[PDB]
């Protein structure tokens, strides 16, 4: 005989790495407590994949070690001794966003043809976005020692992948470094980049 499958599964948000699943189990009393050897299954996987799984003799599981900014699909179903239910519907849930955590990747500076005074920077999102990236940050500077706040700024907006800066000073070297930003703040700069205008 087929066991009820798990109904009212729900996926509460709890972090950008973790998430709570419950149910109910309409084959219990309303009370919901347990008095035999039954144990739930719980499963779940991204939408981007096999399924991750857990047991629970608790109608709740607590599934740590999510990505951040993730949609994840859960389902659960119950088994006692040789019989068992087919899984629950479905619940999905999306962890929250992190500050990014990882810098962007792969950064160039070259002079902008016709105009030495000018460079175009170039780069690629950083692989730890945690989010949905807002824009960049650009820094540069003619000594790389200097503290930050010394360090020219140069907001880019939006997930743009190139930035102009112009009117710089000829035969100079020049140090560039970046960051990337979402709602949750920004992430590590990149190491710097040389370049010395023409």
């Amino acid at each position: 005989l087929p066991m009820m499958p798990p109904v009212g599964v729900q996926a509460s948000i709890l972090s950008h790495d973790t998430i709570r699943i419950t149910w109910a189990d309409n084959s219990l009393p309303k009370h919901q407590k347990i008095t035999d050897s039954r144990y739930y299954t719980v499963r779940w996987k991204t939408n981007i994949t096999k399924y991750k799984n857990a047991n629970a003799t608790t109608l709740s599981y607590l599934v740590t070690g999510l990505k951040p900014n993730t949609l994840y699909e859960f389902s659960v179903m119950v088994t006692k001794g040789r019989r068992s239910s087919t899984w629950s519907m479905t619940a999905h849930g999306t962890t929250f966003e992190l500050v990014p955590t990882s810098p962007p990747k792969d950064v160039t500076v070259v002079s902008k043809e016709g105009k030495p005074k000018t460079i175009i920077v170039n780069w690629q999102p950083p692989s730890e976005a945690n989010g949905k990236i807002t824009g960049y940050i650009i820094y540069y500077s003619t000594d790389v020692n200097a503290e930050i706040h010394d360090w020219v700024i140069e907001p880019v907006v939006g997930n743009r992948l190139t930035h102009q800066i112009q009117e710089l000073t000829l035969d100079t070297p020049y140090y560039f470094k970046i960051q990337a930003r979402n709602s949750k703040g920004m992430g590590p700069m990149s190491e710097a980049v040389q370049f010395r205008t023409p």
